[PDB]
């Protein structure tokens, strides 16, 4: 999950006054796409998509849609709204799983509503994606690449499932799962937007290895903010997660220093005590998890940012090293 | 209505076979807890009713390749079983019900464009699904509803199930490329059909024995959902029901009972099968309107025998 806000991040669109627009206005286009006739739970949506802007996602996608000239404005607000709506409906379901009482400041439909037409709410942002997805273009292999991006977060959220207490938890099957449950809509919104508008093969061979890359830093940030400051300190996200057996990078990277002194505390799962908690927190800082997972997440980082500046000179170029350095706070 | 039906139908039983392998093939997944969501309505229950329509009617064409037509099959039995399990929602086993439906709903819209290159019937399984989501988010509403009209039913509960069975007919013409003159009757005769199961369900909550029948429609009615013999029982003693329905979660089985005695009393069983028959005899009567031959008389002999009108 991803639990930290970055408060240099909507307002961030102002430092980026040729997507601003296009951002600005897919909002509008947004609020036009759902389309319901539970008046009360469309205007709970509505609220949703009001409340929370910043639009990453399809950022991205309009980034990438600069590097081509094919593109019509229709196939492209139908395509940067599928990516963001996919979005949503996948937030309504988490914030069910997790029963969240709150998102984007805004009251969740599971309280208000009631965990069936939450339910229904998400399934029913499924249907408006796919209807977007369609709008967006008539080109057979870029709507299964859609299909196969859902396929793959959905499996990125079973498998993190299955990973659920998992001690053996390997650096290969952490990065397999958020690049599932993370990575693969960064991915998805890069490549869908240059391919929509036609760009050169260099640019289209580089979009789904520079959204993985982002999408996977990203990821490991908010995990390293987890773990971060100081160990008598807790988080209750935190907290949670451990209970739930969720081990983020810093304590996944910790593990193999002291198997027998994390096991003696992790096995008590929903029973872990807080005293507990600050024990595992305190042997991570001793092995130094933070460090660890600070220089993988930089290396992920400078990756993205390695390919972002062999793409075609030029704005969009531009934006997308300050966009990137800027959400993965290297600047 | 045996699992082996299909032995009855055998221009369609080795596509019918090849489904329910297919399906479960397409369906397999490593979380078990999710996977048994899933298998247990592929597994239990009616066996294919829904793509059995498809592929009758999919007889009258030949423009699509078998595996196109498979894919169309199993979407309809994918959303069908998606549904049915965010249907069960009300909790570690409810991640499993989330997850095991929008696992459904992926594979759903892959085998939807495995289908076909066709956008429109692309886009008319959108719209079916999106009919039906609909559909279920108007429930929590209409639910203890004692004022509902036949009206409201018919289009709220009859017409929701409804939906799969006209998008069968409908997808299986269409897909196999049948003329014009077929595709033309589909939608109509898989709405007739798809409200007069529904009706014949619920007229078995209340014209079942009893053995069985109480245990869900306590259920039901503790939720507020009154199937189509008690909503036509109402109109005759409306305070009687309400004292009992106005208990709603604290009904206990003494007020089923009387619920059910009353429904009796007042013959909602009745009318609601003189309802259901109408739309019945309508699907016959429509089916009786394709061209004859093998796929008419197939159609009919199912609908026969799903309906009860054999």
């Amino acid at each position: 999950a991803h639990h930290h806000h970055h408060h240099s991040l909507r307002q961030l669109w102002r430092q980026f006054p040729q997507v601003e627009p296009q951002l600005t206005a897919l909002q509008d286009y947004l609020l036009r796409t759902v389309q319901l006739d539970n008046q009360p739970i469309h205007h709970k949506i509505l609220a949703l998509l009001k409340s929370g802007g910043k639009l990453l996602r399809p950022g991205y996608f309009y980034l990438f849609s600069t590097f081509g000239n094919a593109a019509t404005p229709a196939q492209l607000q139908a395509g940067a709204a599928a990516i963001e709506i996919l979005h949503v409906g996948t937030l309504i379901h988490d914030d069910v799983i997790d029963d969240s009482p709150t998102r984007r400041g805004v009251r969740t439909i599971q309280m208000t509503y009631g965990q069936r037409n939450a339910i229904y709410a998400g399934d029913f942002m499924f249907t408006v994606y796919f209807d977007q997805v369609l709008k967006s273009t008539t080109d057979r292999s870029l709507i299964q690449n859609h299909i196969d991006a859902m396929h793959r977060i959905l499996q990125g959220e079973l498998h993190q499932m299955d990973l659920n207490y998992r001690e053996d938890i390997t650096l290969d099957a952490y990065l397999n799962e958020i690049a599932g449950k993370t990575a693969e809509l960064f991915a998805l919104s890069c490549y869908q937007g240059a391919q929509l508008a036609g760009a050169p093969q260099s640019v289209i061979d580089r979009t789904r290895d520079i959204g993985i890359a982002i999408g996977c830093a990203y990821q490991m940030l908010d995990d390293i903010l987890d773990y971060a400051g100081d160990p008598k300190r807790t988080q209750k996200p935190v907290l949670e997660d451990l209970r739930s057996g969720v081990y983020s990078l810093p304590l996944l990277l910790s593990l193999s220093h002291a198997p027998r002194d994390f096991h003696k505390l992790l096995k008590k799962k929903q029973a872990m005590t807080l005293e507990d908690i600050k024990h595992v927190q305190a042997l991570v800082a001793q092995y130094d998890g933070v460090g660890a997972a600070k220089q993988l997440a930089q290396d992920y980082t400078d990756r993205a940012l390695t390919l972002i500046q062999q793409l075609p000179v030029g704005s969009a170029q531009q934006s997308l090293e300050q966009l990137t350095r800027l959400l993965l706070r290297r600047d």
